[PDB]
């Protein structure tokens, strides 16, 4: 399929992609240190699907080391854009050099790429680089701008429609949910969710009774086991409370649920009361497993339902595609393609804005309100996985044993903090390299500014200092972007298939007194099948990983090109693979296997 024609050696890989190839004219010059080379425009033919084209191309005079490679596109009728891969030279003095591309090309503009090499600014000393890197940020800022869609979001890409984003980032039952339907009714199926399902970061551990649920020993005597009141329990860290405060003042209906969970003697987590809103009172009861059938079920589906809404607005769209294409447009913007960080992030955001882009246009009033109010809750502390388990009370698994989220997590985390902090040491000295470099400084600045709007309490770095630090943003950036994302994308369709289970919508109010709900009014206070099979299809279709589907550690565009950068991404996929066995195991001795945070689960950015 490599196609040869017959003193330069000019290799040019075509993209795979269905529209990679072109027709019209390609002109390739070279750029020395010693002077520029004529324009030599390929003999003939058309660039097709995974096509390898090798040219020789004779220079009539010594042209020194190559810097640069330019490529321009001249029609040949309608414009047919290009995915070039790679450009590789052969020099005459026996050199090779890859000068790695994957990006589209238009034809609008010449594409100049650098070398493979991995290059900070400091790096870069001659006129003829220093003025590339230039220009690269200066067409960078300015294709990729900043926006504001709705007020008080994240700022994101400056685009209305998909087509309108740059051409590069344009986009091209179960075993458990059957569990699901028998099983939804139990309060351990319930609790079980908290921890292993769609979305498993709510749960807190409890360190007082909050005074807006009074509850008291009396009620939950029955579901207590350890003969102790409910007050004592608290104190031994066997209460845990999932609170919707989140809701509370959204505007067929909402509720802002408060649910007690209790640690029994089995290490399970079950529920023991829930107040389906915030302020208590009499036409506010606190349901218990103890009341009527219909009653304590028509509870539990309703913290469904909320927990839904939450799961997919904040946790899912909110604090991973919103937040990765903030980093995303930042890279672009900041780092011209030769910075190291770039080379690691770019695979990272791929198609993150595209998908978002498609995501914004085709949705289109109350999950606007729940952004706006997230937002004052975001912060770089809570996306640092070790710390946001933390926070929430989590951490011991002596205490709190059945936690796969927490266990996977914490270890695809530091199988990624090991990578991003190796890397940062192939390219960075010391402490004052980081701090010096002026591009990661801006790059960082943009996602404080734009991306955070500038909110000081959101605890985003203003500048990186150091190469720890500078290596926990990197995580953060990487994990977020796909561990995360997995974790609370892949399980849509094996928690939500099954209605009752997440409520999309509840057609009626929740209920205000007890001995009244019936399995009648529960059925009606349910979705319609109009909206069940909308739910169904994109609960559905959110779930599967696409053929092309790059796991995380899958760089088959190489960016990096040096030894040292490869070996540490070995070392990255082979640690990957050690997670992989190890987890499998784990869900061999499990009732009901938690497989998200699995690193051959895991894709490679926010995609989907
Ligand atoms: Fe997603």
């Amino acid at each position: 399929s490599s196609h040869h024609h017959h003193s330069y050696t000019v290799t040019v890989a075509t993209g795979s992609q269905e529209h990679a190839g072109t027709d019209d004219y390609i002109y390739l010059s070279l750029v020395g240190s010693a002077g520029c080379s004529e324009k030599h425009l390929l003999d003939k033919g058309s660039f097709e699907r995974g096509a390898v084209d090798s040219y020789d191309v004779t220079v009539d005079e010594e042209l020194g080391e190559i810097q640069l490679v330019r490529i321009e596109k001249r029609k040949y009728g309608s414009n047919d854009d290009w995915y070039l891969k790679y450009i590789t030279l052969k020099t005459p003095h026996g050199d090779y050099i890859e000068f790695p591309c994957y990006r589209w090309i238009t034809g609008d503009v010449e594409v100049v790429l650098r070398d493979g090499r991995a290059k900070l600014a400091r790096d870069d000393q001659i006129h003829i680089l220093k003025q590339h890197r230039r220009k690269e940020l200066e067409t960078r800022q300015k294709q990729y701008r900043w926006m504001e869609w709705n007020p008080g979001f994240p700022l994101s890409i400056d685009a209305k429609c998909h087509k309108d984003l740059p051409r590069d980032i344009q986009f091209d039952s179960n075993t458990i949910s059957e569990r699901v339907m028998n099983h939804w009714q139990e309060d351990l199926m319930f609790g079980y969710q908290f921890l292993n399902g769609a979305n498993p970061v709510l749960i807190r551990r409890c360190t007082e009774l909050p005074e807006k649920l009074p509850v008291t020993t009396e009620m939950v005597e029955c579901s207590l086991e350890r003969q102790l009141s409910l007050e004592q329990e608290v104190q031994q860290g066997n209460i845990f409370i999932v609170d919707f405060e989140l809701l509370d003042g959204i505007d067929q209906f909402l509720a802002a649920p408060i649910c007690l969970l209790y640690k029994n003697l089995a290490n399970k987590i079950v529920p023991i009361a829930i107040q389906l809103n915030q302020i208590p009172g009499d036409e506010n009861p606190i349901f218990l497993p103890s009341d009527a059938k219909y009653d304590w079920l028509l509870a539990k589906i309703w913290v469904r339902s909320s927990d839904f809404h939450v799961h997919q607005t904040i946790t899912h769209l909110l604090r991973t595609h919103l937040v990765s294409e903030v980093f995303g447009i930042a890279m672009y913007r900041q780092l011209p393609a030769v910075h190291p960080i770039f080379k690691l992030l770019v695979a990272h955001v791929r198609f993150t804005i595209a998908i978002n882009t498609k995501a914004r246009e085709q949705l289109i009033g109350g999950h606007v309100q729940m952004v706006q109010r997230a937002m004052k809750d975001l912060t770089y502390a809570s996306l640092c996985f070790p710390e946001a388990i933390k926070a929430r009370g989590m951490e011991s698994k002596e205490d709190i044993p059945y936690y796969f989220y927490r266990d996977d997590g914490l270890l695809v985390w530091e199988a990624i903090r090991t990578f991003t902090a190796e890397v940062v040491d192939i390219y960075y000295e010391g402490d004052q390299v980081v701090e010096e470099d002026p591009e990661l400084q801006d790059f960082v600045n943009d996602v404080y500014v734009y991306g955070m709007r500038g909110r000081k309490s959101s605890g985003f770095p203003k500048s990186v200092k150091s190469r720890e630090q500078l290596s926990e943003y990197l995580t953060v950036v990487i994990f977020t972007a796909s561990a995360q994302h997995a974790a609370v994308n892949f399980g849509q369709y094996d928690w939500a298939s099954w209605i009752p289970n997440a409520p999309p919508t509840m057609r009626a109010p929740p209920p205000t007194a007890k001995g009244v709900v019936t399995i009648e009014q529960i059925v009606d206070t349910l979705p319609d099948r109009g909206r069940s099979c909308w739910h169904l299809g994109a609960v559905w279709a959110l779930s599967q990983f696409q053929e092309n589907e790059l796991f995380l550690g899958m760089y088959p565009e190489e960016h990096f090109i040096e030894k040292p950068v490869k070996e540490a991404m070995a070392r990255f996929r082979k640690n990957l693979e050690a997670i992989v066995s190890v987890i499998a195991e784990r869900n061999e001795n499990l009732q009901l296997p938690y497989y998200y945070l699995s690193p051959d689960r895991i894709p490679n950015s926010v995609a989907i």
